[PDB]
């Protein structure tokens, strides 16, 4: 019923780039769904204490949501694309292995992983 710490979010030894892919993923991809009006719940870590979900994180063993990706994105976190793409899809399974299919959490996943999808089917090619 704890929360974890945090995914990371800062390693000043973990080597990184700055990419047009990844400026697409932080300009496009992660502002599009941010300004989503079914946003909310995936802006932040899973607060098991505030949200009653005292079995998350017995469940949920790699964590992640939006304000960690966000965070990794502005503070230069990632070497490629691959990786924050993996972050966004991590977030989204979580929540449908969590909870039930067509709760509201899950429409609202769905929502938000459709406009993820067309996104990155637009990812622009490496320069
Ligand atoms: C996506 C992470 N997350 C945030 N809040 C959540 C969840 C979750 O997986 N399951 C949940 O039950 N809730 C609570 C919640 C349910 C419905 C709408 C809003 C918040």
């Amino acid at each position: 019923s704890m929360n974890p710490p945090p995914p990371e979010t800062s390693n000043p030894n973990k080597p990184k780039r700055q990419t047009n892919q990844l400026q697409y993923l932080l300009r496009v991809v992660l502002k599009t769904l941010w300004k989503h009006q079914f946003a909310w719940p995936f802006q932040q870590p899973v607060d098991a204490v505030k949200l009653n979900l005292p079995d998350y994180y017995k469940i949920i063993k790699t964590p992640m949501d939006m304000g960690t990706i966000k965070k990794r994105l502005e503070n230069n976190y990632y070497w490629n694309a691959q990786e924050c793409i993996q972050d966004f899809n991590t977030m989204f399974t979580n929540c449908y292995i969590y909870n039930k299919p067509g709760d509201d959490i899950v429409l609202m996943a769905e929502a938000l992983e459709k406009l993820f999808l067309q996104k990155i089917n637009e990812l622009p090619t490496e320069e």
